[PDB]
């Protein structure tokens, strides 16, 4: 009461040889005597999803990809084994795939053309480089990205977030060095020890 | 109401990189604007489980063995990030710990000494022999035990479930063979493809 409870996780691309147990139906009545039969309509019921109709447990018959389908409406319901009457009214929850980061972030080309002027003040902005990642920005950080600078410093910088590469060095005169080659990378998980990785390349002219 | 949905669970022995998720504290009243703080006490509250107090989401931080723990009773609060007052009263909940086939059957002694008169009829029993498995007898069936006679037919028989080892062959005149010996097989899951098994001998006296 109040508290929702009515949904229940599984994690993704499970590959063990024993089924995962999503949940479990139950009511309040169930003495555990076994006189009630629990049944599962809706959703992947019968396909993916499989229920014990004395102990109620559901449990997933695949390995799933939260990338596929992140979600399941299910409905229970309670008869009576005997009197085959219903013990509770059918009620519908939701399984949710939990995400698993298994997708390393992807930048959109990667090759960029970038051009900024010769004089340019520290700061000034070249691009703007994202990349995409394919798992859950919703619930996880398999999709919290990081953007570092890999080559190209001290010429220029890269946006911790943003992932927008500025100048980052004054009186940048143009004869110097004809064009400027920058390798961006990008993280998941914060970038953190463990998060999967990807890069590119920006190739930077000074104009005059 | 009626049915209940107040419990988690946990595959035991996850050693992937990323934490599972166990379960989410939700309220009602929760648009998801943020303005509410969920937080969680109890058994591993902090230590084993440990919840985002946005999301209210619960994550498991260590591989669970549920040979050690097979459940935790752990505690819901809800609070108005603002006021500070409470949003839901606290309400405990049971995270259970789902049994993974992770033991082999083992039996009591592994050589059983039998014996059994010389004359007997076919069907007469000779020895009871029993594995403990140490996985969950409650909930799997990485428990469920299936005994098979491996050496010692046609001479003798054990019972599917029971393990008990019967006679069967009629007049069984002792000049014949000196000591019989047999060996009896015990496997996982309802002994199904997969299953897990042990084996033990019985070494068997025809008396006179
Ligand atoms: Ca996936
Ligand atoms: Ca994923
Ligand atoms: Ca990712
Ligand atoms: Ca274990
Ligand atoms: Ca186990
Ligand atoms: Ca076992």
């Amino acid at each position: 009461s109040g508290w929702v409870w009515n949904q229940f996780f599984v994690i993704e691309e499970y590959t063990g040889p024993d089924p995962v147990l999503v949940g479990r139906l139950h009511s309040d009545i169930d003495s555990g005597d076994g006189n009630i039969k629990y049944i599962l309509s809706g959703e992947g019921a019968g396909t993916i999803f499989v229920i014990d109709d004395k102990s109620g447990n559901i449990h997933a018959t695949k390995t799933l990809d939260r990338e596929e389908r992140a979600q399941y409406t299910l409905m229970a319901q309670a008869v009576d084994r005997d009197t085959n009457r219903p013990l509770e009214p059918p009620s519908e929850f939701i399984v949710k795939v939990q995400d698993i980061n298994d997708n390393p972030p992807e930048f959109l080309h990667e090759i960029y053309h970038a051009n900024v002027p010769e004089r340019s003040n520290v700061g000034t902005s070249v691009i703007q480089v994202t990349a995409s990642d394919a798992d859950d920005p919703t619930y996880g950080n398999s999709a919290k990205l990081v953007y570092s600078i890999l080559e190209g410093q001290p010429y220029f910088s890269v946006e911790a977030q943003t992932g927008i590469i500025r100048t980052a060095l004054p009186n940048m005169d143009r004869e110097a060095k004809e064009e400027y080659h920058v390798v961006i990378q990008a993280k998941d998980m914060g970038g953190h020890m463990g998060g999967l990785s990807g890069t590119t390349k920006v190739t930077i002219t000074l104009t005059d």
